[PDB]
């Protein structure tokens, strides 16, 4: 066998120490055995966190893992006696920190900016906006999607853009832009993680001051 990566989830709340596994060897019931746990999250940076029992090998959680940091762990629990001879091979062990959604949808730029070019066919693309997530890159934590929470001005009258739900790319979907009529735009544009879900997903704002060229 070996053992089954065990998936974690993040920022947990122990109370540290959890147990995880009692990497058990078979020379432990033969000669008495002395554990050990090495890889970064064990002895090597973050000093500390993954730690196995000497005794009854009972590998084991100090702290709430955070993946932003590290991810997934790598490491290895040595049996050894009482010369320092390692009596069985290291052990893998892959401690899997399963993802939990803690951070909006991160906006690359406070405010963005852009132009169309005035009297323009329905379909331009005036910039690309875009905010991501911290997540898994591939959960529904990190997965967002983009609307315009708001216009200014709304003359002609508002609904004249749109953002491409999943891309970023606003596009104008509504003739009439007059750079005498109102020569300059500033949309409010919101990107929400979870796929949308407007509660489970938290989500993020920017402003895109559109300009109308010549
Ligand atoms: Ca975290
Ligand atoms: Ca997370
Ligand atoms: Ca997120």
């Amino acid at each position: 066998w070996v053992i089954p990566p065990i998936n974690l989830p993040e920022n947990s709340r122990g109370p540290f120490p959890q147990e995880l596994v009692r990497i058990r060897s078979d020379r432990d019931k033969n000669l008495s055995l002395r554990y050990s746990v090495t890889g970064p999250g064990a002895d090597q940076p973050p000093t500390g966190i993954f730690i196995i029992n000497p005794i009854s090998g009972q590998l084991s959680v100090t702290k709430p893992l955070d993946r932003e940091l590290i991810a997934r762990f790598h490491l290895r629990a040595h049996a050894v006696d009482i010369n320092g001879n390692q009596v069985e091979n290291p052990i893998d062990i892959v401690i899997n920190v399963i993802d939990m959604n803690d951070n909006r949808p991160e906006f690359l730029h406070q405010v963005w900016n852009g132009s169309v070019p005035e009297g323009s066919k329905p379909g331009t693309y005036v910039m690309t906006v875009t905010a991501i997530d911290a997540d898994d890159p591939n959960a529904l934590n990190g997965m967002l999607r983009y609307r315009i929470v708001s216009q200014a001005p709304s003359t002609p009258s508002p609904n004249m853009f749109t953002i491409n739900n999943e891309t970023g790319d606003i596009i104008t979907v509504a003739a009439g832009l007059d750079r005498e009529k109102v020569q300059q735009y500033t949309l409010i544009i919101q990107a929400t993680d979870m796929e949308g879900n407007p509660t489970y997903g938290l989500s993020n704002t920017a402003t895109a001051v559109i300009t109308v060229t010549d």
